């Protein structure tokens, strides 16, 4: 009889499934499928720290974790989560002329790699005659209805974007949270069946596997957390983003909800619900920008400028993105990969991204800055792949978006306002608990050069049992300087910018490289 087929890619949850929730009815059977693309999960010993190319073993280690509880919770409806190995593509086109299904349901997603397999797999079905649904639930609002009314392109600017966009339609929606019973899987066929696969099964040894981010993952530990995550009332009612703690780590200073949104273990519609409520049971909270329903906008924000913006995760081609000839220098990058830059704050930042793959905002805004605009001048695009595979909560609109925003290549342009990778820190953490924690080499060092372990006298070093230069790194670059010659660099690329109205040629900057060269080293 007529089957179906739910799709899982980014949705990894149960409640709000606007595309299970179809696939459930009018169906004798149905077929839930997830595939792991081996060049995404698959272990690749180039990379410079466990994982595949892509992806840090943390961030697929949460994946996996999403998939085991999605199909335990699928288990428990009588269903079951049906795992292949390969590309997507292929796989579900075998899938769909191995069974008798007559409808095909997967989330909307934007990304460019999910919209080039959209375009195949909806190809396909339309010819053979199989029915497609595909709504939008991984966001609040549609891209494409946005860009639409707004004329003909993305509002510039999160203001602009709330007044387009208006208010989503799960607002005074009834979302679908559970169900009674599902399908039953049905005639397995001949495919290679399979269970979530292992990180040892992906490829990884057991040394790739002793360190733990501090977030488990699907949807069930996203439905608990975000409990935890809003039960104060008081505090999401006075919900202040610039106001949050960087040096925060034993208790965050905010939802840490990101990686679960980026997988769909949490829907996003159901997150903008409960904040709706609270917000009208108090009286008085804060608004947007800095709500924490605020924080779901800028979600928003990003993937409907990324969606109608192409080249978007890159400078060249890219309407939106100021051309700067940034350097490249893989010692430099990797310094900064590492975190031996040899400022404690921004080392043990970057200790943080590599161990919990997870970063408060504030602090993802320094290392970021350092990195391009402010102090090294490598190229974002550099600081977005480093962090594109590290971030448990990796995004393609959000990463590359704020990527761009912190090097002043688009939506921010006060270049001149750089963080301190000296004095920022101590503005929350004086004592120098945070450095201290993901960088114990500096374990002893006395607080009064925690932040400047390079101007601390000979003595007080091997007495601290750390001697710049050889347990710990001296800096890489002078801030002083650095900055002031990134601001001037900075300055005279925006000139080019403007003198050519936003368009500058592959020619041009090639000179402007050129130029800066002398002007800046002899
Ligand atoms: C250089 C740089 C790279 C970044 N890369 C990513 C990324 O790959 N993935 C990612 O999810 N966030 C990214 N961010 C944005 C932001 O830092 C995170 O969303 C935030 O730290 C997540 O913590 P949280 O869940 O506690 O956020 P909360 O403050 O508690 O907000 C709740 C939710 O709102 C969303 N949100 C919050 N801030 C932003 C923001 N500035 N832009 C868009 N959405 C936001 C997130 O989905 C988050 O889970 C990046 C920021 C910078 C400066």
């Amino acid at each position: 009889g007529s089957g179906s087929l739910i799709w899982f890619r980014k949705g990894l949850r149960v409640h709000d499934n606007p595309a299970l929730e179809y696939a459930s009815k009018g169906s004798e059977f149905m077929y839930p499928v997830f595939v792991i693309d081996p060049h995404y999960m698959e272990s690749d010993p180039s990379a410079f720290s466990p994982g595949s190319s892509r992806a840090g073993v943390n961030r697929i280690r949460f994946l996996l974790e999403s998939l085991k509880d999605l199909d335990s919770s699928l288990k428990k409806l009588g269903s079951r989560l049906l795992v292949f190995k390969g590309e997507p593509g292929e796989v579900l086109v075998r899938c769909l002329q191995e069974w008798k299904v007559k409808r095909l349901c997967f989330e909307y997603d934007t990304d460019p790699y999910y919209q080039a397999l959209d375009v195949k797999v909806k190809d396909y079905a339309s010819s053979t005659g199989v029915e497609v649904f595909s709504p939008v639930s991984h966001t609040l609002f549609n891209p494409a209805h946005i860009i639409e009314k707004n004329g003909g392109k993305p509002p510039l600017s999160y203001q602009s974007f709330l007044k387009v966009a208006g208010e989503p339609s799960c607002a005074k929606s009834e979302l679908v949270m559970s169900y009674s019973s599902l399908p039953p899987i049905g005639d397995i066929g001949n495919l290679g069946i399979s269970e979530v696969p292992s990180l040892e099964e992906l490829g990884y040894k057991d040394d790739e596997q002793a360190d733990w981010t501090p977030f488990r993952g699907g949807e069930s530990e996203a439905l608990k957390r975000l409990t935890k995550s809003i039960s104060d009332k008081a505090w999401v009612a006075n919900f202040e983003k610039p106001k949050g703690d960087p040096s925060a780590f034993l208790k965050p200073a905010t939802t840490v909800m990101s990686p679960y949104l980026k997988f769909g273990c949490l829907s996003s519609r159901y997150f903008y619900q409960c904040l709706q409520n609270i917000y009208k049971d108090v009286k008085k909270h804060t608004s947007p920008p800095v709500s924490l329903l605020g924080q779901l906008l800028w979600r928003e924000f990003f993937y409907t400028t990324a969606f109608g913006t192409p080249n978007f995760d890159k400078m060249k081609g890219n309407r939106i993105c100021k051309q700067i000839p940034w350097n490249e220098d893989h010692a430099m990058l990797a310094a900064w990969r590492d975190g031996k830059t040899g400022y404690p704050w921004i080392d043990a930042i970057m200790v943080q991204l590599l161990k919990w793959g997870w970063m408060h905002h504030l602090a993802r805004h320094c290392v970021a800055c350092f990195l391009t605009r402010g102090d090294l001048f490598i190229h974002w695009e550099q600081g977005r792949d480093v962090f594109e595979r590290l971030l448990i909560d990796s995004d393609w609109a959000i990463n590359n978006g704020n990527w761009m925003w912190l090097s002043c290549s688009s939506f921010f342009y006060q270049f001149n306002r750089i963080y301190s990778p000296i004095s920022f820190g101590k503005k929350y953490d004086p004592d120098g608990k945070y450095i201290r924690h993901f960088l114990p080499v500096l374990k002893d060092m006395p607080k009064q050069y925690i932040y400047e372990p390079w101007t601390a006298p000979l003595s007080v070093q091997t007495k601290a049992n750390c001697i710049v230069g050889k347990d710990y790194p001296k800096p890489m670059v002078l801030h002083d300087s650095a900055s002031k010659e990134c601001k001037r660099k900075m300055g005279e690329a925006y000139a080019l910018n403007k003198k050519m109205d936003g368009k500058v040629d592959e020619e041009n900057l090639r000179d402007l490289r050129r130029k800066l060269q002398k002007d800046e080293h002899e």
